[PDB]
């Protein structure tokens, strides 16, 4: 038998790393009534979705979709997303195992391909990437991507729980020194096209992302297309709602969540 829940150390981690290192800021981001933790009989096992969700006055929205559906079917989809007011890059960890083997996307997506943004944001991490691409080859077969890109297939289980344990660390503390650094951008001209930016990946991702296969098998369409304009990638839902204000916290009193919550 194969590694159940091989991302439950993965984050467990970045919990505890966003807990300690956000500390001071970090609150519940809302998670729609309905999408906390969904389960459904698959095969055949039991196959359930954990969500998370926290935010901070610079994170508009930090949130993971955690699936475990047994040891064929494993999904950790974790990703950043900065408020308006930054010109930070957003960090995707998407982490994903089926029977055809891992697929493994790392990366703080670029808001611009400029040799100025590359400067900023990606020139200081190529050592680090440099470090951990030696470990995680290309997985073979571009607006969004980063120059530290890491997309790999790893064949064995050992080398997610150790290779593509310390890139996953390395990205996100990284990640979180630009966070601490980043200071609001005031330039009405500058805000304008980091908006257009942020809404043009967002929407991408609400589009195109290749869970809403795997969601809408487990669960159907309805809830596949509300988990995924409605809380991953909900930017668009938020601002035609006029809930979305640049840089204020989303009024939510859950309490701050980072253990599975049983049904």
């Amino acid at each position: 038998e194969a590694v159940s829940d091989i991302y439950k150390p993965f984050w467990e981690w970045a919990a505890k790393t966003i807990k300690e290192r956000l500390g001071d800021d970090l609150v519940s981001y809302p998670i729609p009534d309905g999408y906390l933790r969904k389960e459904a009989m698959v095969g055949e096992s039991l196959a359930w979705t954990q969500s998370y969700g926290y935010q901070t006055k610079k994170m508009r929205q930090i949130r993971a979709a955690h699936v475990n559906g047994g040891a064929s079917l494993q999904v950790l989809n974790l990703v950043f997303f900065p408020h308006m007011n930054y010109d930070l890059p957003f960090l995707g960890l998407d982490l994903v195992t089926l029977p055809g083997g891992h697929l493994i996307a790392i990366d703080m997506q670029p808001l611009f391909q400029t040799e100025e943004y590359k400067k900023k944001y990606a020139e200081p991490c190529m050592d680090m990437y440099q470090k951990h691409v030696k470990n995680l080859p290309w997985g073979g077969d571009k607006q969004y991507f980063s120059p530290v890109f890491l997309w790999t297939r790893p064949q064995e289980d050992k080398q997610v729980e150790t290779y593509v344990f310390e890139a996953f660390k390395d990205y996100i503390n990284k990640y979180l020194d630009f966070v601490e650094a980043a200071k609001p951008v005031t330039d009405p001209d500058h805000l304008a096209r980091i908006r257009e930016r942020q809404l043009s990946y967002l929407q991408y991702r609400a589009e195109k992302d290749p869970a809403r296969g795997m969601f809408t098998r487990m669960y159907g369409p309805e809830w596949t297309e509300r988990y995924i304009h409605g809380f991953l990638f909900d930017l668009e839902e938020k601002m035609e709602s006029g809930e979305y204000k640049t840089g204020e916290l989303l009024p939510c009193s859950d309490p701050l969540n980072f253990q599975p919550t049983p049904l």
